[PDB]
């Protein structure tokens, strides 16, 4: 049975970047399929789909209505059975990703849902958003701190970010990204061959 | 009693920025004061205290924990108390803000607290964010577009977004604003002081 990874975040943060570059970069090694959410559309569907970063087949929509994070973790229903529905037709998935809908900093996965969960931000929203806090910044199994390149349109410093996360996390691993370059993909790859147990 | 202005908006939008040029450009004509949310922290209030946009009383924080849209929607008490304070603290109040939280696409304010709503996205979070609709692109009283001068970094087209957003507006006004620099600002004041029956 696949592994299942949570991709969480704010509106906006590169969500969906992330699993078209994960989904390229490992789509040769391992079996994959994605769930993504979105409130009012299958918008992010079409995008993957479009992009090629898998299969049409291996990537399916859910349209929530409500919250995102309701989706996710107190109703968490439509998420199983789409994933139940990809493991039944595919048979020998790896990983299923599920991108949540964009929600506010309080919105985590129902464990029954995530087996590893990855919480995405990004710069432009600004310097305090680690300080700003919530079980995505400080408990995910990994944060991704996306659009490093934007830093110096928003005045962020991404020294006082960094320390800011290390306060807030501990030890737990997290790593600043440009996905538009594709920087800092390969060190979230290795995270989820290693702790995701794949193979 | 004063007019109260709900302004709401994903994490990182620029609610804040917009409170801050609102107050400095609108203080010396109208009496205002500010009501900022976070799920986790007070750290909105700090940031507006410390750019001087108002008076330290002027601003008060309220930390309101699970979803901002709670605490503006389905059960805004701790708020509605909070508004009400300043209007007799102060006495003689024009227009008082509420800055929620920043929230998925569904969140909006109850009537009760607030009697016009400006919704803020921003052109970071895709140039897609008007088409996945929700009821603060589709029907707040007033949408703002910010970040106009992070479309080149993101890839996103100012004009498809123009004409998307016209789609799920109609005629119901917005406008695009570049809050680093201040441009936008003369529209959305012209709005609330006149749907806003300031005087
Ligand atoms: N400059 C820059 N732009 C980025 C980066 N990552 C993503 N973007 C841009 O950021 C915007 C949003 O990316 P997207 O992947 O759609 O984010 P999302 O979190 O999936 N959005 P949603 O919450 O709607 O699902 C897009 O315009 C994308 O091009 C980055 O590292 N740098
Ligand atoms: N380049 C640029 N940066 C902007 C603009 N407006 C705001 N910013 C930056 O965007 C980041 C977030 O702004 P902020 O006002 O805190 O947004 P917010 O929506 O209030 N955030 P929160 O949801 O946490 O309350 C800050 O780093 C701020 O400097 C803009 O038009 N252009
Ligand atoms: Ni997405
Ligand atoms: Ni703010
Ligand atoms: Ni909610």
């Amino acid at each position: 049975h696949p592994l299942r990874v949570g991709v969480g975040g704010p509106v906006g943060s590169g969500k969906t970047a992330l699993l078209e570059a994960l989904c390229k970069a490992m789509r040769d090694t391992w079996q994959l399929a994605v769930v993504t959410n979105d409130i009012y559309t299958k918008e992010d569907q079409r995008i993957l789909t479009e992009a090629g970063t898998l299969a049409p087949e291996r990537i399916v929509g859910v349209e929530t209505g409500g919250c995102p994070h309701t989706a996710i973790r107190e109703d968490a229903s439509m998420n199983l059975a789409a994933v139940e529905a990809l493991s039944e037709k595919f048979g020998n998935l790896d990983l299923i990703f599920v991108e949540s809908g964009g929600d506010n900093l309080s919105a985590t996965f129902s464990p029954e849902l995530a087996d590893l969960t990855i919480y995405v931000i990004d710069v432009a929203e600004g310097e305090k958003i680690p300080r700003k806090g919530g079980p995505g910044i400080t408990r995910s199994d990994f944060l991704v701190i996306n659009k490093t390149d934007l830093a110096p349109y928003v005045g962020a410093s991404l020294k006082v970010m960094a320390s800011d996360t290390q306060r807030m996390r501990g030890d737990r691993p997290w790593t600043f990204t440009n996905l538009k370059q594709g920087d800092g993909l390969s060190t979230i790859i290795a995270f989820l061959e290693d702790k995701g147990m794949l193979g």
